[PDB]
């Protein structure tokens, strides 16, 4: 007689359990913990709030916390991102969780606060799971006193990271944090390569067109850049891309990519003259990762090729100036999370025109709206991660520590690169790959130990 | 013409080296803006440069550049087999004293970065160092520690050479600062990766004009070096495996596509013939070592290793390969110059129609630069640019003329700040015609960075 | 108005099914220029035309592009799976005849067949067949041959129809002539090759969500077919290795950088269980069959399989795979439709956390259709307008109307002339904005071609 | 003292038979044809004219046909793609050869002509190798009494074959031939395959310029252009493609490349008005593939990016307007088969000027010219195609029959479909690959022998 949750529909949780058991088969890292810290139980009596993308994969996140002795209470992180089923199947075990897909913003905001009350009340809540920051964020300003019990918060994300590094510059961090979007086996696995698989995943899932042969234009080539790239041209796309970093944009060109601006000359000065008009009347598809603001405006929208379509991959959606086509043009609803937006006016739309722009997810988040995200095997890394670093942070209650001693604990910081590479020969196994020991001989000759680690902290990968 | 202080090869090849020097000028934009960029203030004015690193026609971009900022320099290569030979005629009919030329013996080598160091068998006033490999680094220590008392520091390019200066940091035995050129991401994300990328088919080609497409390849190492050769195979249409000692490179080269395995079953070597993958090594058409280690190719591999399969090495040294072992118990038939057929049948002599044979390129020296020319231009323009940016900021320090307590503050291993990464970047982008957006005011507060940059924190990896 | 000659599964699914047509026409600028250039010619007026191929929302723009110009239809899918439940609807409330659906029995699927056949339970008066994979083909010559009496040609969409055609030329058992449409080189060298590599990956992602980069795929057959799955896995990053029985078709997946292995020791399939390479198979994630031959993924390899490896279908037909036996022998669990785990420990129920099972996808069934929506809208442009374009030309001809004497010298199978298929490629080049150079005078004379066209020899095989 | 053959540098011999003895062990169908036919002696008799470039490849496949009983006299079909080693080892052992690299003009035709004539007389030759159709076209304009003695002709190389289609058409050809280019283990393998890995190592040799990130345009997409464009995609390059055939032009778009005229909407009305100047002023590198006349034109010269290279992989010169550039702008070598081409004027140049194009092997095939042409293991299928028609059509003895038997005989034929398939699949275990044999029911089961042919000749692989 379990009645703490909120899901689209309960009936899923066996089709939810299935694809669960599936996935544990494809997270030998995730599931290696289970097996290697099951016996001392290091989450017993944690006690974690989450906000992160309810998933398959996030399901397995969440068993492998409770397996471990901590209680959870869950929400996601994003409107379109929550897989119905495994919401459902994550309910069905007694866990509060409360997402479905397709909320609105006032569900969105709803959810996340019945995860930070239980019966009116704060749970007596002491660590804290985010992806993105805005649990963090909803802590700090609205229950500020909840963070004197939690011992601190593992951000999952880029953005999340920056705006915890906003706070611990200008000191309005209450916890320490873990930067697991750091971890090499996040960043250059979970925003390279989960991007790469997901992304024309997604995008052949909303529209079902042929890439191959059209033109692209990826906005950012960082890490979600660069997966994102890669998973059009793999396609066959002819891609394009911009930076403001000439570092980032020295290693698309080395890669094969054209470096272009929607800008003449680069300069964005808010008017359509400085749009080039003939570059962006020849783009089939825009996609947008920068974790900026802006990127696709409304007069690169006004100037795009027609029937072209628009998504974006950061992880707000404020990239794109959809506020723009809100005001201005008509949207006409293909299927769930896939709009054509009509050019021609706001009043109304013909069917039949032919000056329309595609957006999918409303310009959220477009491998998990139009998709199911990264796999299970690129996500066992990053939430192998996750739990290591709830681990390290809840084995050292920073909260219980003294105000002398926690000033040299408060900090901002990634997991130590042992961590990073237990992670990674988890992974490697997972693939049947078999790395090489070195000689003591070896060893000495270039000055690390045989058990690692094998590199720098500088060192880039 | 009166000058004779130099040796090379053939200095009739001065003509062809200028014609070649020209082209690769108007492939390095940001070194070639560096030369124009500063040329107005001399910053090198005063600055007597000893070089040791490979003569090639992009090193004479480099050393033209150092000169043209005032620096006088006395320089060698830094391998046998890497300098071009009309590079260094062109050098030498420059009035520039250059010791290279491709062929060396191992003697001639250690002489011609002495002819370097001394000046009428006396030791020249140098003040600057700019190295490869810290083997002209090592021997100034060493041999001719005196000198080091007026030098004011050493620009390293290489890792093998980083390493070193590291080990003699924590030793106390570094005399001078030192300024890590290959950790700019201009260099060893471009450099180290996309060079080889480049350049080690085109050795291979050249040395053997092999098919590679569908043929079976084994990589050993992953880092930045290994992650380019791999790639130089793998869109050749080889089957390329990896291996790799570090997990976090491995798994980089599962998600690349690649099977990761090791030489060793179970990956362990404990030096045994029995611990050889026989099976796996006798599918091996090519081995590359890339990893700056020792006899990661050892012997028990190369017995075990496919008939007539190419064995070559990317990294700084050659031994990485047991080179020792196949002297002494192979007989050695030359196909061509860099080029040897290894006969696995016995010691006396071969037979001209032989089938067990191994292929063996440069010796087991830098095969890039041994059997081709090394890293294109336009790749080493980013890497040189940052090697005259390290020049002129510890030229400008003045290392052997501070007090002893500011000595010590700097007697570091430091690379170059970010910004000049960024410029650095900047140049070679145009070079390619990108276009690089600039960031409005609101979005550069949003994200929280100057719109100038640096765009990112000292702890991003890219 | 009182439309009830259909049966599909949803018919208020027509508005979303009319949405996605709207945009696939924008998609398919060689099928509506089709559309647009006859339809005041009315072509096809007087044509009723039996069609058989999969009701996706590609054969939608199909069917109303022969409706368009003229033509009356009844419809029906070639595959059990291959339905857009969305498209049928959008048909069916066109006005159109149209049975399919998804998840059809093969009770049901022959029955969709006969609705087409007949019309209020008697013959209806065709005089054209489209077909894909020749099972309408076969029914009509073996169940209703009077009809062909009236029937004035059959244009064959797929390469197992095509071979099943030849079959009955050869017999002297086909009673009308036909039109290869396969063997267009915007058809063959288009959707068999280019519209897998789109699909493949696109249905396995659907299906499983697994990640490809890094784990080891097989793919059996490397035709058009199979060189288009190879490539739709291989630009993951799987390991991808190939099997064949043609060494020519072996040779090019060589070339293509992939290991071309057997799943039998020495490539000798003696029907034993010991003729299997363990070692090879139980290493394998992923196999793929691209044959449309029969039982080329058998028991023993089923039983060889690495643990939790998939196992799919793109070739026509689901006997690829032998599925009869894993129904025979071990445990089915459903994942979701057209995903099931095959529990190899037994028949009789399964331990729901067994780990030795296999993820069968479509049941053996055309896998791109199966789990997701086959070839994308602008790759089933070629083919489709080659379709309409074979319509055309076998109706006008009017084989049925000709004394038995003259039918006889006109029975044959044919392919389209080059000059439409460059037609055909050109609308296609035009829909990516492709700029095709136009000859001079003097350079068609120097080549021997009109300054239009056909370019090549009917032997080029591009 | 035998001295009937003319080399650059006899004393490369012993370092050319190094090669050839490696070049053996590459070309196991060529090798494998040596071995099954040596005990008959098929070519005991034969005396065949043979035009074509002495590489070390060649090497392999004279010294093959002389072991079947042939006499051959050897020449190279291009000026510039001769191996001086290979052609030394070849007059070494006694076979009369004349070739060397850097030939003049008149130095070409006095080397057929050496071939041709034996002690001032005609030689009694019976068989005609010929790759590109020089040697059969001056056997049937001035020594045509000596074709009533040849029994065949086995042609190489698209051009060559379109010529001897026209002889036929215009009933000029006066004895049979075999299109060798044809099989798939030659066309669908030298032609692509070959030019994948060898385009890319010239222009390496030649400029050894950085290839990725720049932009190239390759001028046709037949097999030749096909491979072209693989070969600097895979090195970064972005590519854009040209061509007439739209059936070329659409496997382009579907490959991933952008398809573009060098001529505004594709049209070439002979002024500079309709080059599309912004277009090939951002051309880093141009290359011909077409076999055709003037695909590079002098209007497109003058239009290329500063200091852009400018290369030819078809088998003629012709298809860049090198006399133009030979009329107007001055010529500065950099090295062999390297020329710097200066826009400034046909007088004398500037040594600095930067506007200036760089030609690679003054327009001939650039595979050949500036490297070694395609790799041993792929000319191996060429070359057993090659044995395997000299010894159909020397048995055929045309020569002899009575002219109305020739007339049903005078035709250009290609080798059966079985052929072709053992000569791949000699290839294919070369790889180390294992093909699979069919069981009686499969065979049965798609209509082919177990032996094969698997496909029908209609087939285009
Ligand atoms: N959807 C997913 O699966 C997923 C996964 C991880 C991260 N993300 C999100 O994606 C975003 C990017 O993450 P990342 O790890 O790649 O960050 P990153 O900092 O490594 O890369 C972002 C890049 O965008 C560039 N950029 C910023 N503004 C730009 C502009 N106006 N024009 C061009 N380039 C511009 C920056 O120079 C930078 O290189 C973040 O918001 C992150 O939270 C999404
Ligand atoms: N030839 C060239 O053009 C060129 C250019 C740059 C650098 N290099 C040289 O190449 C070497 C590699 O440089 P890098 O920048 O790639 O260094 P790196 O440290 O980034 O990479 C070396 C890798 O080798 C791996 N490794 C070490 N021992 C191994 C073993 N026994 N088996 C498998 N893997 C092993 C390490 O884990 C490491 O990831 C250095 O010596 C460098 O000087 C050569
Ligand atoms: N699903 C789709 O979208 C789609 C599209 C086109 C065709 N098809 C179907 O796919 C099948 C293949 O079509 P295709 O055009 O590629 O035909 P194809 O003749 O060009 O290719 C089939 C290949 O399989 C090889 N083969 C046969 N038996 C084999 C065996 N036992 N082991 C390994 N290889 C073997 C043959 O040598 C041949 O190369 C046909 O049934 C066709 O109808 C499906
Ligand atoms: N260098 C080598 O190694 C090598 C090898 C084989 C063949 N070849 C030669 O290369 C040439 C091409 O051979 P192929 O087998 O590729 O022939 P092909 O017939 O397959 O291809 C030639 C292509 O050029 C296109 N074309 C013609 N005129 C054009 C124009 N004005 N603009 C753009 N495209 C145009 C045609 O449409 C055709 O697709 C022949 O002369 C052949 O002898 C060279
Ligand atoms: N060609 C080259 N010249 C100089 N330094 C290099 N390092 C690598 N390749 C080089
Ligand atoms: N190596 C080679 N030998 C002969 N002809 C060729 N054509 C292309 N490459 C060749
Ligand atoms: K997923
Ligand atoms: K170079
Ligand atoms: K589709
Ligand atoms: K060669």
């Amino acid at each position: 007689g379990f009645t703490d949750y909120k899901v689209a529909d309960i009936t899923l949780a066996a089709w939810g359990r299935r694809e669960l058991i599936i996935a544990e088969s494809e997270m030998p890292a995730l599931m290696g913990l289970r097996r290697k810290y099951a016996g001392q139980q290091p989450l017993k009596g944690a006690k974690i709030l989450g906000c992160i993308h309810m998933t398959i994969q996030t399901g397995v996140l969440i068993e492998t916390l409770v397996a471990l002795g901590a209680e959870v209470r869950w929400s996601s992180c994003n409107i379109f991102s929550t897989q119905d089923q495994a919401a459902a199947a994550i309910a069905a075990a007694g866990i509060p969780v409360f997402a479905w897909k397709g909320e609105t913003e006032e569900e969105y905001e709803w959810c996340i606060e019945q995860t930070i009350l239980k019966d009116g009340q704060p749970w007596d809540a002491n660590m804290v799971l985010d992806d993105g920051g805005d649990l963090t964020e909803i802590l700090h300003k609205k229950y500020p006193q909840m963070l004197e019990r939690i011992h601190g918060i593992t951000e999952e994300t880029t953005t999340g990271v920056h705006r915890l590094l906003d706070m611990l510059k200008n000191g309005t961090l209450k916890v320490p944090a873990i930067n697991v979007n750091d971890s090499v086996t996040k960043s250059k696995n979970d925003n390279k390569y989960g991007c790469r698989h997901s992304l024309n995943d997604a995008i052949k899932r909303g529209t079902d067109h042929l890439l191959s042969g059209k033109q692209a234009l990826v906005i950012g080539y960082g890490d979600v850049g660069k997966g994102s790239s890669q998973s059009l041209r793999q396609e066959g796309m002819i891609v394009k891309v911009a930076e403001v970093d000439p570092i980032c944009a020295m290693q698309a060109c080395m890669d094969g990519f054209e470096v272009v601006s929607p800008y003449k000359n680069g300069i964005n000065d808010g008017t359509e003259a400085s749009i080039d008009a003939a570059l962006l009347g020849k783009i089939d598809l825009i996609v947008t990762t920068t974790g900026n603001v802006n990127v696709c405006d409304a007069n690169m929208l006004k100037a795009l090729k027609k029937r072209a379509v628009v998504c974006n991959i950061g992880h707000f959606d404020n990239e794109i100036d959809t506020a723009f086509m809100r005001k201005n043009w008509a949207w006409e609803e293909v299927k769930p999370q896939v709009h054509k937006i009509h050019r021609t006016g706001k009043d109304g739309f013909d069917a039949h025109n032919d000056d329309y722009l595609i957006l999918l997810a409303e310009g959220r988040l477009v491998n998990l709206g139009n998709a199911t995200g990264h796999p299970s095997r690129i996500m066992d890394g990053s939430f192998a991660n996750q739990v290591l670093a709830q681990i390290h942070l809840f084995e050292q209650k920073y909260a219980d520590l003294p105000a002398a001693e926690k000033a040299k604990r408060l900090s901002v910081e990634v997991l130590p690169k042992k961590l990073d590479e237990e992670v990674a020969l988890e992974m490697v196994k997972g693939f049947g790959g078999v790395v090489t020991q070195l000689t003591p001989k070896q060893a000495e000759y270039i000055g690390v130990s045989v058990e690692g680690p094998f590199k720098p902290d500088t060192y880039r990968y």
